[PDB]
């Protein structure tokens, strides 16, 4: 009765305090604490001097983090040490969690969440009202913002890329086009896995240059054309396979139909389109739904079920051939042809 | 091996997503969803209309919350129901979690956390740099912020008031003064329990009048004077007992000493001071340390151990006599005499 | 005859070119190439940009290393990949070979070998002639040089430490002294394994502070005295056990006797000295003789046999009681008493 | 995996110790050990006295060298003996390996390698940075250095001279000019095989005189003019055939173009230029690339493919007429005419 109510109150309070737990991690990565603990334990004093932090306050922060499992408090000599949890925060372009922590550390990321109520009232991004500009405009104009986002997306993509290349038989295709392909890890993985294939990566001009760097340094520049462009205006015509991964979930129904219709126009009767995205099924995991809420906040996007995609595909002159599993999580490969 | 790293990564990712879980609760309380579920389940459609939310977006929010245990998703007819965790969020001035959730929903609250890095770099409140005004100034100028705060503090105080009145033998005291006594629940509980006692409450003018309401409404108006204003001016000489609850932890060391020295000069030789606040001991709970960090963010304050308070008292002409338990959290009553 | 001579000439020419093969590895490791290849093959161009190398020249270097089995030259698209031998060079504080390669990369290390002829003509170290200063003096003044030495030594001494602690029973000793104990890895392992024991670490002042940091971090600061000093002047008096590991092989016969004689006079009749070092016989492995030659080059030292040590100990008024195995290597423990 | 990693580590360590193995050979030839073992086995004691070495240390060196196959350690009575590998180290102006070993023994040769990293960072020779002077300048000013170099070059040249003379038809020519012809073995071999031919040898002054001695001794003094000169300045014009062997690989692209323009200017329209050098083709031998790296370290040069030479020749008004094999190895004769 009373004890049950008190337990519920404590459970909910832990949820509220969870916001501060996350922010403490953001500050630890922003300051570079985990990187400073790779060669044994260090004192709060020493960590404060190296990071430019206020000593007493960094000590409070580190005590708190250790209390919730991040870093170990050695309990003597003012020492703190790396542990299993703090270790996953080490900067690494291949780590989703490490890149995401640094992405989320940005004030404009946190501020979009400040205005979550706006998104819940509109179905639109809160990013604009919070930050005075859109997520796409910020990442277009601001190289630091672009870098934080592209790293966080890029780490996720590196993992998925190998999975896609292993889950779909591209052996029949001579040409592939990756629409909004980010830094190009998906195209790189598929090209590596299918030596006869050639590709084109289409991206926003600044991002396209980053993809050029990744693809060139991996020895793939002579097999992949880089196309700076806008997928609302341009889709290269007549390729065997088109790929679009974690793009459509950024866009509302109208904008998805715009994209799909332009893709449909570019497709040959024998062409295939692979929509590669998070699919909502009957019992989505909490994590899948958290990412759905992030899409809402940043760009007014949303995850969709296969039937929701199928409806939009129909309005675009396309139809689902089949859907294939792709590694762990909600990601699926939806193979699509012209109707 | 790599199975351990995977678990470490999921654990940290859950921490990051916890910020969003907190914000979803903030939005649910801002919109007033819990109070609409008191007469049986309701559809997301009806809840959205009642609250001014976008139907599909509120549905997403509620779906997410239910997957993490807050509200029940019935799984048919768009229905959601109250559950043990959501019931905790019902508007009720006696509920610490409900009032705190609604306080945290305010954009200036979340925005203080946006600039946590500033606090870690400086030892000073991030609230001021985030919001362009101090917490105290904001609660002076904006009656909505004032109300959110006074409710959040008043709910906690309601629980504490009876515990204090029962832990400390006030018999033999003729006069008591509560310094910054909020809405007066502490003063009310002590007066109830000790009919001989006459009281004086000091507070900023707006909440002083709120205290007058509470005390009057409880038939104690004749036994307690209300002195609105800065307590530095209003602190009466010659009272038998002075009380100060959840005030000193709002202030840095030097400001605490300023307050203590001011109280000392007002105390008769046989008077007692009760500092009632959260004490850090050798085994502080995570939730205790989270509140310490919140104090830094909002007002530049901090929680202290007994010996830390003892050092400040000894800069102020005061001495610890006894330290009494109060409830089952970190609250203690520190009984103090003039040196 | 003609063919056999040609084969002999090729074998010797391969030996000569082997010097350049070594240096090429030194440069690859100094530049950090192997680290850059952990995520798959990359172009010489991209590797050059990332390392600050001249593109054409790094390509030459990698192409050459690949022809002798270090890294793989993919033979297309300017790509190079990690292979079994290059992976050995990854920066790992636990790797003897990787840390040694970085140590040998130093110009002052290579320069000592420049004057090998001097050592063969005189029996003295070539390091001093070539570098204009001794190895000890350089590592005392140059913290960057000392750090390279530290990492190379540490990679092994950390494993040796646990081995000694498990191989000799210190259960009966109250006090131990590690003479020239490095950063204190040995002392730490022994103190961990023998809770009743107290220690003293004697080291050159700069190193003593390094040991302080290590032992403090291991929670042993209360159980081990740090003594900055010079073992040619000072040996702490009256300890139960003295340890001297990989020190004596740094010194010529007359210096060994000087050290041993100060140890003898500090010893109680029941004290024991443990000399822990490579004990050779009259037909060692090539690698062991290579290390003996390095001792000559760097510090004018040499590996010795038990008999040679015994001879020197007897000259110092010390007596070998017996010797013991530890580490399944050339490394043994010689247990010694006052004669 | 466990065994494989240890195998790799040992292999890499062996590569590292290979530098010391090479230096040990350098010392043995510098001291003149091999020439003392041609009349039977000798003790280290006798070898040390004969060579001015420290007895104990030479014994260390010889025992080490024998364990890796150079000299035989008889394993009794302190005796050592010549073996197949040490025999090729005997002083012989006609032996490439013996003369190269003694050239490499020089401290300034080894020191160029000390600064390999500089070359890899800049594309420039490390010799100058390491030795405070250029290779050409040192060999101009230091008669000992000049002799070591000229002997090492001259032994290789003796082996090649007969090959060139027998691989190209000099019948139609009346005059020949060897540009940077070293000690004249090439010119000598060509004059021998072609009685009607008259030669001019262009070399640095000190070198020119050594050429004079060789050609005089061969009875060709009246058939070959000796021309002290600088091929950046002076090329005798009007000769039928110009020869340039192992010179162009000493120079960078711009400097090769300078030399080529000089030669082009000097050639008659029906003249031929023979560039005789190591050619890089598909899948070059390791030893070929080792020499390429040595060129960089010593003089800032490089080995080239025929296509690379063709590019430079084209920039210089010259054209490849045909390429001919020359002996066994990477050496080829590139026959060239005016464009
Ligand atoms: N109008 C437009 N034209 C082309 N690309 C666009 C675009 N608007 C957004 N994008 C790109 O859409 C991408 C969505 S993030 C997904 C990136 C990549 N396919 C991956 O899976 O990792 C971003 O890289 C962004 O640059
Ligand atoms: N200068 C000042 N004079 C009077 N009151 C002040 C003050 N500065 C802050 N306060 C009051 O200090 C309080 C801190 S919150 C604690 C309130 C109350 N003692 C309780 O335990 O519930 C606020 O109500 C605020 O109004
Ligand atoms: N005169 C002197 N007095 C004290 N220590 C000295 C010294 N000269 C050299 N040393 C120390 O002798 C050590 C040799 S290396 C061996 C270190 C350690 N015992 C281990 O086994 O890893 C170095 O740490 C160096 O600092
Ligand atoms: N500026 C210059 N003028 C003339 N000769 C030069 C020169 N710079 C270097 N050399 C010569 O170029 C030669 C390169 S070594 C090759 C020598 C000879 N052709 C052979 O094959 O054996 C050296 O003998 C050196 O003396
Ligand atoms: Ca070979
Ligand atoms: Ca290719
Ligand atoms: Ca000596
Ligand atoms: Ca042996």
């Amino acid at each position: 009765g009373t004890a049950a109510r008190a337990a519920a109150e404590e459970t909910v309070n832990d949820i509220l305090q969870g916001a501060w737990k996350a922010r403490a991690i953001h500050v630890a990565v922003e300051l570079g604490v985990p990187e400073l603990l790779q060669e044994g334990p260090r004192t709060a004093t020493a960590l404060a001097e190296a990071t430019g932090a206020h000593e007493q306050t960094l000590r409070r922060l580190l005590r708190l983090l250790a209390t919730v499992g991040v870093f170990d408090d050695l309990g003597h000599d003012d020492l703190f040490a790396q542990n299993a949890l703090s270790a996953v925060l080490l900067p690494d372009p291949a780590s989703p969690v490490a890149t995401d922590a640094r992405f989320q550390a940005a004030p404009w990321h946190w501020r979009a969440w400040e205005q979550l109520t706006h998104s819940v009232r509109t179905g639109e991004a809160s990013f604009d009202v919070a930050n005075g500009t859109s997520f796409w405009q910020l990442t277009h104009e601001d190289p630091k913002a672009r870098e934080l986002f592209n790293r966080a997306m890029g780490s996720v993509s590196l993992t998925e890329a190998g999975q896609v290349a292993a889950a779909y038989d591209f052996s029949g295709a001579a040409t592939a086009v990756d629409i909004g392909g980010g830094r190009g890890s998906l195209m790189a993985a598929v090209l590596d896995a299918f030596p006869g294939l050639r590709g084109t990566l289409l991206e926003r001009p600044p991002v396209a240059e980053e993809a050029r760097e990744l693809l060139t340094g991996r020895g793939l520049a002579d097999r992949c054309e880089i196309l700076p462009g806008d997928f609302f205006e341009t889709i290269p015509d007549g390729a065997d396979v088109y790929l679009i991964k974690h793009v459509l979930h950024d866009w509302d129904d109208d904008d998805v139909v715009r994209i799909l219709r332009r893709i449909a126009t570019a497709m040959k009767p024998d062409s295939r389109l692979l929509v590669i995205d998070n699919l909502i099924d009957e019992r989505p995991a909490a994590s899948t739904l958290f990412v759905d809420l992030l899409l809402l906040v940043l760009v007014g996007g949303a995850e969709r079920s296969e039937s929701e995609f199928a409806a939009l595909l129909e309005k675009s002159g396309l139809r689902v051939e089949r859907s294939l599993p792709c590694g762990a999580g909600p990601v699926r490969i939806v193979e699509i042809r012209r109707a």
